């Protein structure tokens, strides 16, 4: 099972939100292979705060060379 908590922490998300977002990603069946498909709309659907959407997308864009 993918460690979403570590991923959010590495994005600079605050520890409380890391817990909440991990619960949500796990429940909603998000996996590592889906990371290239993640966009702002989806993160908003998954309940991320606007600041955290920015942080996570900045990380993913850097990861995937965008």
């Amino acid at each position: 099972k993918y460690d979403w908590f570590e991923f959010f922490l590495n994005c600079g998300v605050d520890v409380s939100n890391c817990q909440r977002y991990t619960i949500n990603f796990d429940r909603e069946q998000l996996t590592e292979d889906m990371m290239p498909d993640i966009n702002n709309s989806m993160l908003r659907t998954l309940g991320l705060r606007e600041g955290d959407i920015v942080r996570v997308m900045k990380h993913l864009d850097k990861k995937f060379g965008r």
